[PDB]
């Protein structure tokens, strides 16, 4: 046990075939930091009396808990200090944050600092989300940087702080967990080249909405719930933690849905960091991510906060969903 | 920060009004070191490969985990050692364990070492739970010591590794949230006296049993999604662990539940060290607890892994299911 | 691995052989709270910006730390809301601490929160350090309950912040050592019935004072560095602080040394908090401390702040250091 | 607290003056993974049974305990997994270790996996020592690479385990020191630039070598004790561990000596992995090391695993002391 297969390892031993800048280490290693501190404080939050809100409203509608506040800077300021980000995108923050000329790196950042809101008080699984691009332009940085399609990542993934804290990252050729040991402070490779089944048996979705649900949607879940072919009916699980769920998903197989419904046509869970990140590491890992008429990874965005349904899960059962809409349409 | 207010001075500063031998802090005291010892591996259990199974099949059905195994023996021997217990019940274990004639104490423990099975391996908040009685006979202890009805629990509750570690104590004046401080190894009071909200807007059950159902929960579900008064429908919430959706329920209110269908007659959940610990941590909190047709703690148990359905939370939302069912009858 | 021997078990299984009110038991129990708390903070004590001094000059002379007060205040806290001491004696405060009515128990606490004062910027070993007397009056607890000769001591000990953290506890029939696992946060035993080597072959003394040294003192030195029977060298070894000296004497063996000298008649350390735990736990390991002339035991004080010379480890040594006072007297 | 200053960000955010290959951070943050691999199983390392030897004699005498081997085993693997090593002396490897072509770098690296062997089982203080130089020569790498005067070394540094885990660097422009935080595993800065005093009041020496000692350390002693100008004596400190010393001496100023004696013409630690590293972060500090004759880091050795003699500490000190030499020469 003196040969630790560490995250920094891992990657350096990765770019290492396409020999890099190597900056793309240092994010990650910078990531990494900001995620143990994150994992710390959560899990000993009460005692820290970081539970309750900060007196804020982001970008749109969510109450800012004070978790929300500590771990965006947290992220923030490992980010700048990597050398690696000229560009920042935070759910907490209205505007791209433009990394100064001192600090500025090739890569552009999309996060949602903690995922989970509305489960942080009853201490159900929460997470952070990120996305990283490479800049692709001349030009000063800018916004405009963080508005590109899914398909142009880089790199992607999530720190899920759940039963224990585990970093899943894809990359172009694969999904990878590791999972941090709080003694050392060191995520270890756990899990390699991670794939999803081709069909699951667990459907995940907020069936309160479902006054509000599309036909495809209403079909599809009574389906799961009285199969046609007399085969055991599909489990339910809705943790309500979009990491938590989708992490689930990609260990269990099955399908995670946040479908547009006819109060929200853009569904609820944000492109950038929170869609995007989860249908990137979705397709590494074989399996789907889809809007219902699109690929999620495929729609360019207009808005750093925009809004957009999501699909994603086991390739037969996102496929199953797929059909439906389109014999709906 | 030099005032530690521990759960053992709690409990101790606790019995102190009805002066007592002393056992029940020894016991609670020995209880929370084996959660802390679970709560330390499963935070890291990948890195310790604790994932998997253990190759068994306990008492009915259930496949072993390794953790299973891991938690039921830390659980036995902390209970043995604290010199309070007589006869202990695990849902790992086809009989009660007497304890030897030397370590013998008064109390009698029923507990789930590990709740959440299926959610380990996918990172999902999983937990422990206890309940435990005092011993009211003379004979010598006996498994029949452990068949009382809930309404005999003198403590009960249980520890969640969640993203924190919480342990949730109930005894007969109330409920109380003890936070577990990973870097001193102590549980600390962080919610006093806790109460549950009076109606919730949360409904937690499996819908994928939706084909088995009873006519009651079928109409309650249906109208917690299309409310006939044109209130807001509840949100739904099912993270797959019977001690994550619990006290998710405590802290934000609503309804939990897991009752009996066409397949299973009397539900899932055990009454011993299952539905009766909850069914009392939720009373001493002003909750309810029902099977559908009588209060959980009301049932004498006529044997150790008998199943019961449960459905409990806020007192008008457990009442408004109940007067379906009476509808119904 | 799944039965942990922790101090507290050892001790309640030990303390059953003569079946008490168990209140030693909440005694230790408390003390090893307060020594997480403080190993804790030692182990980032820079992080935490505990490094300095505190503004203030204790009973006589020593220069106030602020880890002083922080130790101060957790070992004060803990022993009053154990429900078993009724009086305390510490190295930090002037006066004896009676322990109010409601809160009182039997025993009676003399303690240096934290033991090496000047080690503590340089981060060499420091410690804590206990004495633990029951009281022997019917009156009404005050200083003179602390007034009683080591001989009388009923338990003592130490906590060593070291390369590792341990609690050397020693009682009526032995010495035992218990060593704090920061990831469960509990003391685990790991040296039963310790006992000194009949003789060493290290002296531990600080040099500095050759000056001010008696002719004995001075006679022994130069005998350890040029032995009369052409014998190796004894080697020298004085870590600065008296836990880290004296622990290394009772597990190599050897002696250790503060004696009086021309400008300190009675030595530095005090007999009621530093001499007598160590002059208790060298005893019970058949070891042997001696003021010269008289056994540390054995003196009645008359101050709880006193001082006292001492000469503590292997018997052998010991002894053969008494021959040359005794020559010289 | 959200903008952690870490060693890592620290020494990135040095080398960026000098726009390197960024491999000199790579290799800093390997070695800090062992030291925090090492650090871990220290604090713990009785219940992890890491006490004892392990059957073996490394180059020169010294009776190889488990801590070694396991500290060597970590090193060697993180240090080689950095890709910025090519050649590495280690206390415990007879030869030089060649780095395979594919992990290749261009740093060589001396180093102490554990020092203070004798102080293992007493848990007194203990560290790691490395000493870190860049390849000068165009041959394939060899253990010609690691002959090297101590004047070469590019970084130097050790990592203390006492009372909390430092990390002390000294590279070309200064000393800093990280302590590490058990929490999130991360060594923060908390001293800046470090100089040393240029006179302190604390010799540390083993003065059971007084038989041995030539005639210019026993006047230097003698001198210490009994000021010829009526100045308070010098205290003294030797805790045994040469990082504990080393350490307090940087700090608390003074002087430190393990000079030739009439049985070891060079001394006893080892020029290449002891003595050089620390007469660096001495020289960095301001302060001085010398052989007694010569400048220890002017010394060109001819075996990796030579010793040498070593007095450092205040320059006045010290330079008290090379008066006195080259008096009696
Ligand atoms: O309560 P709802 O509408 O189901 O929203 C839950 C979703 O919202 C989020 O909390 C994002 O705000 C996701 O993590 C989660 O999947
Ligand atoms: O998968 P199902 O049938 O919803 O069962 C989930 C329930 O089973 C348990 O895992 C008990 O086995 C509970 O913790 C949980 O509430
Ligand atoms: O510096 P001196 O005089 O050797 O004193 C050291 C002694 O003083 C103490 O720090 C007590 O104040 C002991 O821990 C230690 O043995
Ligand atoms: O017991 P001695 O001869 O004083 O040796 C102690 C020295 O040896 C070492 O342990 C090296 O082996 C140093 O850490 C320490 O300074
Ligand atoms: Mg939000
Ligand atoms: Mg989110
Ligand atoms: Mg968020
Ligand atoms: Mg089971
Ligand atoms: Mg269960
Ligand atoms: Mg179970
Ligand atoms: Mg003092
Ligand atoms: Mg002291
Ligand atoms: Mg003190
Ligand atoms: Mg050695
Ligand atoms: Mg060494
Ligand atoms: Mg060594």
């Amino acid at each position: 046990d003196t040969n630790i297969v560490t995250l920094t390892r891992f990657v350096m031993e990765e770019g290492r075939k396409a020999r890099g800048t190597g900056e793309m280490t240092q994010l990650l290693n910078s990531l990494c930091t900001a995620v143990k501190a994150i994992s710390t404080a959560v899990r000993k939050a009460g005692i820290l009396h970081l539970y309750g809100i900060a007196g804020s409203t982001n970008v749109t509608g969510d109450q800012v808990k004070k978790l929300d506040v500590l771990s965006n800077d947290l992220v923030i300021n490992v980010l700048k200090s990597s050398f690696a980000t000229c560009v920042l995108v935070s759910e907490e923050d209205k505007n791209a944050i433009i990394v100064e000329p001192e600090k500025r790196g090739k890569y552009v950042v999309c996060f949602d600092p903690l995922d989970g809101s509305s489960n942080i008080d009853c201490l159900v699984s929460i997470g952070t989300i990120f996305g990283i691009y490479r800049k692709n332009s001349t030009d000063e940085p800018s916004e405009k940087d963080a508005l590109q399609p899914g398909r142009n990542l880089v790199a992607a993934g999530y720190a899920l702080y759940g039963s224990a804290t585990m970093l899943v990252l894809a990359m172009v050729n694969g999904v990878n967990c590791f999972m941090l040991d709080p003694a050392i402070g060191e995520f270890i490779l756990v899990d390699r080249d991670v794939k999803i089944k081709k069909k699951g048996s667990i459907y995940s979705i907020n069936e309160g909405y479902a006054k509000e649900f599309d036909p495809a949607i209403t079909e599809y879940i009574q389906r799961k719930k009285f199969p046609p072919d007399n085969s055991a009916p599909y489990g339910a699980r809705y943790v309500g933690s979009m990491v938590a769920d989708v992490h689930r998903t990609l260990v269990y197989g099955g399908i995670f849905m946040y479908p547009a419904n006819k109060k929200s046509p853009k569904g609820k869970l944000r492109l950038l960091y929170e869609c995007n990140p989860m249908a990137y590491v979705m397709e590494k890992a074989g399996g789907l991510a889809t809007t219902g008429k699109e690929a999620v990874l495929d729609i360019v965005p207009t808005d750093i906060h925009q809004r957009a349904p999501i699909i994603l899960g086991s390739p037969e059962d996102v496929t199953e969903l797929l059909e439906i809409y389109q014999k709906h349409a």
